[PDB]
């Protein structure tokens, strides 16, 4: 079964655990390109009472650096906020818990904004059919495929 974090049947405990960044997408492509601050490789999600602890690593000159963030529940069910290179809010429009997790994030920095979408997998890659479903979700949010970057061949340290 599939769910959305904003849906009535969402079970947040089921997204706990191992995840990997498979694809990132954005309407400001520079944010997820090689030296972008949002080209983050997720490692795990730790579900707590009213927050999610997110563990990531970044890459620079073939060198991995760890980073943890705490995302807090907001007043809207299924939405979380976190401070990182500006103010971010995100939701999980679609997940099947056991294979994939699709997230939609809004960043706000210096009075501007951009959208980021991420496809995360329980393993270090996902099927091409799930990747296509993600491209369709990106299209529904006005993000062109040329702004979708598959990072499955670069998500391990």
């Amino acid at each position: 079964e599939e769910a959305s974090s904003t849906g009535r049947n969402f079970n947040v405990e089921k997204i706990n655990g191992e995840w990997h960044t498979i694809i990132l997408a954005s309407d400001k492509r520079e944010k997820i390109e090689d030296n972008g601050n949002f080209r983050l490789f997720l490692e795990q999600i730790h579900v707590l009472e009213k927050s999610l602890v997110l563990k990531f690593h970044t890459v620079r000159d073939e060198e991995c650096s760890e980073l943890s963030m705490v995302a807090d529940k907001t007043e809207k069910a299924g939405e979380y906020s976190v401070t990182y290179d500006g103010f971010n809010t995100f939701t999980i429009p679609k997940t099947d818990y056991d294979n994939f997790l699709m997230a939609h994030l809004i960043n706000e920095k210096d009075g501007e904004t951009f959208q980021l979408m991420g496809l995360y997998g329980r393993e270090p890659d996902l099927s091409s059919d799930i990747k296509e479903r993600f491209a369709q979700l990106c299209e529904e949010h006005g993000i062109l495929r040329e702004n979708i970057i598959d990072l499955s061949n670069a998500n391990r340290c």
